[PDB]
Parts: C-alpha cells; sequence; structure tokens
C-alpha cells in the first residue's frame, strides 16, 4: 500500500502532465496521496493563473464576517458576525492596519506559535464564499472555473441526470482568519489555489482516521454534540495541534504559499489559518472514487449547516433514506 504513514505529498507536474486534470488526480492517488487527506501541487514554471493581480480592488465583499471566538486557546468555537460591505481594496487596507496586521515573527513556526497562543483574543474579518473566479479565461490548465462538474460526474458514473451547478468561490483573508475543522459537503474533494498574498497553514486528519477526530470533538464540545450528531458540519470548532497530540489524534500540517494548489480528498478533515492579507479560490469536485464516500457522508439535519441548492440532488440520489430528514433541516 502506498504512503502507509499518510504523509502529505508534494507534486511537481511538468507542463505536459498539467494538461489532463483528472489523469493527474488519479496519478497522485496511485502514489497514495489521498491517504493524507491533503496534497500540495506546485504548478510548472511555465504556468500562470492570470497576467497580474493589479486590477482586483474593485471586487465587492458584500458581507465580510468578523470571526469571534469563545473557549480556551487550544479548544474554541467561532461565530461569524456580519459587517458592512467593502471592496477588496478597502479590505486590504484594513488587513494591513495596525489593529489587524501580521505581527513581527521569525519564521512560519514562530507565527504558528503566536496564532495558537493569541487567536482567541482577537476577532479578524474574513471575505468568504464569494462566487467568482480570478483565472484568466485563456488559462487552459488547472483553471478552477473550467473543471468537469460534479453533476456530470454523477451522471457519467451512475446514469442519473440531475439539476445543479458547480462554480468556484473567492476568499479574502487576513492575519488570524480561521477555517474550522470540517470535511467538504457530501465528503467531496476540494481544490484551493492561493492567488496572492501571505500563506495559509493547513492541518489535516487522514480519512482512515476521521472517526478519531469526531470522537474527540464530541468530548470537547459536548453541548454541540448533543444538539447535532454531525455538528462539525456547522464549521465552527477549532482544536489546536497541541490538543490533538495530547489526545493521540493522527494529523499532519503544511503551509501553502502563493502560486500553489492544495487538494483535499474525500473525508479528509481539515482546518487552518491565514498568515496575513491573501486571496484564494476554491471549488469542490468529484472523481469515481468519491461516489462511495458521498453515499456514506454524515449529514446535519438540525438546521445549522444550510448549504447550496446543488446539494439537494446529491442527498436525494445518494442518500434517499436520509433525504426527508435532511431537507427538513434545510427548511
Ligand atoms: O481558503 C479557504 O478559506 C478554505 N478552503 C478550504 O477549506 C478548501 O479548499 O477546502
Ligand atoms: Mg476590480
Ligand atoms: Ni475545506
Ligand atoms: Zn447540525
Amino acid at each position: 500500500a502506498q504512503n502507509p504513514n499518510c504523509n502529505i505529498m508534494i507534486f511537481h507536474p511538468t507542463k505536459e502532465e498539467f494538461n489532463d486534470f483528472d489523469k493527474y488526480i488519479a496519478y497522485m492517488e496511485s502514489q497514495g496521496a489521498h491517504r493524507a487527506g491533503l496534497a500540495k501541487i506546485i504548478p510548472p514554471k511555465e504556468w500562470k493563473a492570470r497576467e497580474t493581480y493589479d486590477n482586483i480592488s474593485e471586487i465587492l465583499i458584500a458581507t465580510p464576517l468578523q470571526q469571534v471566538a469563545s473557549g480556551r486557546a487550544g479548544v474554541f468555537t467561532q461565530y461569524h458576525k456580519k459587517k458592512k460591505a467593502m471592496t477588496v481594496g478597502e479590505y486590504r487596507h484594513l488587513a494591513n492596519s495596525k489593529k489587524y496586521q501580521t505581527p513581527p515573527h521569525q519564521n512560519f513556526e514562530d507565527l504558528e506559535r503566536k496564532y495558537w497562543k493569541n487567536r482567541i483574543y482577537n476577532s479578524p474579518i474574513y471575505g468568504a464564499d464569494i462566487s467568482g473566479s480570478l483565472f484568466d479565461e485563456n488559462t487552459k490548465q488547472w483553471n478552477l472555473g473550467h473543471l468537469g462538474t460534479i453533476q456530470d460526474l454523477l451522471e457519467k458514473e451512475c446514469g442519473v441526470v440531475i439539476e445543479g451547478v458547480n462554480t468556484p468561490y473567492l476568499y479574502f483573508g487576513m492575519w488570524k482568519t480561521t477555517f474550522a475543522w470540517h470535511t467538504e459537503d457530501m465528503d467531496l474533494y476540494s481544490i484551493n489555489y492561493l492567488h496572492l498574498g501571505e500563506p495559509k497553514t493547513w492541518y489535516v486528519v487522514p480519512p482512515e482516521h476521521g472517526q478519531r477526530l469526531e470522537r474527540l470533538a464530541r468530548e470537547l464540545f459536548p453541548g454541540s454534540s448533543r444538539g447535532c450528531g454531525a455538528f462539525l458540519r456547522h464549521k465552527v470548532a477549532l482544536i489546536s495541534p497541541t490538543v490533538l497530540k495530547e489526545n493521540g489524534i493522527p494529523f499532519n500540517r503544511i503551509t501553502q504559499e502563493a502560486g500553489e494548489f492544495m487538494v483535499t480528498f474525500p473525508y479528509g478533515y481539515h482546518a487552518g489559518f491565514n498568515h496575513g492579507f491573501n486571496c484564494a479560490e476554491a471549488i469542490n469536485f468529484a472523481t469515481p472514487r468519491w461516489i462511495d464516500y458521498g453515499k456514506m457522508a454524515s449529514q446535519c439535519s438540525c438546521g445549522e449547516a444550510r448549504v447550496t441548492f446543488s446539494m439537494d440532488a446529491f442527498v436525494r440520489i445518494l442518500q434517499p433514506e436520509r433525504y426527508d430528514l435532511w431537507k427538513r433541516g434545510q427548511d
């Protein structure tokens, strides 16, 4: 079995290997990459996403979110407070202000120490889930707006034609902006491209060990667990690497820099934080190997998780027994 320790693998495709997206994912999996839950892909030196990022300041962040924490430094939740709209240029100035800017630090490990020590004492502001793309239409390789759709994959594998669409989303981050422990909707893959700015540090649990993370989370967040048998779908809970190690949970970490792609694999729990002002693009995708994970994905039916239109068909076709309860949680 390839990659039995579930290490995060880093790939350097050539320009020729960068042509066929599906084929390269299947290649990475042939080398065991999915066992980690996360892989990094460094694009060939000849590739670019677009010509420049000099003209993005007028994009609107309609509903910036202030991420307010509660708990202790290593075990906390966050809630999202809505703020007034602002442009990307206004958000960048805010990220760089004395109140929000990255502190002085020696290296990525020092900054990670500072994040876990001090995150809860601040409330950074995040632009999230903004439908759109920064890939040039003429970028033919790994263009996250031109991927094969999840609805087409389900039709190809299973024969069922369904409604729904699959488009990318932009993220604008600052120092201490935080992504809580989660798997993707319907335990899909994700791909994330860091277009510009400062890094993102990721934490990930191997898919084969995801239930260990879920059991710790029920212990650490006991009222949330009584409220919902899939409360990690709410995307609010954080657990530090130190707490994970104290509890024996297998995990890995890596820092993504501008110009790099990350792929998350089905049922790979992940979390992380941004180092400073940045912009990322991400989208969910599927392969044939996903189908069996989609059929088994947990679901939130308490009402908290609320998701896109296109998830309806995935539940309806893959999880007909669960569909009526889940749809009630959507309404
Ligand atoms: O960049 C982000 O904020 C979040 N992205 C992810 O959790 C992802 O691609 O799975
Ligand atoms: Mg603009
Ligand atoms: Ni994710
Ligand atoms: Zn729920």
